[PDB]
């Protein structure tokens, strides 16, 4: 069901992982099939399983690590920082995000804004 | 004016800034007259510089540091995460913290967000 504040901070920490990893099938698993993501937030949402599937595949060897604990809610909500280290031109780069996840009452995200624009880019 | 990314991170700096002197007034003038506060989310909202005053200076030793960038966007948006060290019943605990600010045109804060529980509490 709608995760506690434990379960938001596992289920974040899970997301973070499979980003990680880069299991693009197991990280939309996580989203409701109608989620929306806004990634970087102030750029139009993107809506549903299909089209988050192929975000994560043009984004997703890359890494990505908590850099900070999660911040659960008490009302299915969280926040996490994090870094995404990346090749881009052969040319090594880490990208530092902070994503705020909705979850719904099944434990999916139901949505996801991630906020960090060109200054959170280190070359 | 309306903050460009930059002066979203150079704002949300100086609201640590301030939180972590202490300095009530000053953090007051960072928000818009009648601005929203949610703190910790999940919370009703807190309305107008009065009542986050009062907010404030109920829960303003204390200090507070970013623990890591602010992340910000290009529609006025931002997040941070940090890290507040204070006094309960003479035991020293920390909290930490994200907020998420959205700034107003005239680079007040119209809206925070704070996203932390009980999980993000040591004692």
């Amino acid at each position: 069901n709608l995760p506690t504040a434990q379960e938001v901070q596992g289920l974040m920490a899970r997301y973070i992982e499979l980003v990680d990893v880069g299991d693009i099938e197991a990280i939309v698993q996580m989203y409701a099939d109608d989620a929306t993501v806004e990634n970087p937030f102030g750029q139009p949402p993107i809506h549903g399983r299909e089209q988050i599937a192929a975000f994560y595949r043009q984004g997703l060897k890359v890494r990505a690590c908590l850099t900070g604990p999660v911040r659960a809610s008490h009302n299915g909500c969280g926040a996490m920082p994090f870094r995404v280290e990346m090749v881009w031109n052969g040319q090594p780069c880490a990208l530092d995000v902070i994503d705020v996840m909705r979850f719904d009452e099944h434990g999916r995200i139901q949505t996801m804004q991630a906020y960090w624009s060109e200054v959170n880019l280190s070359v």
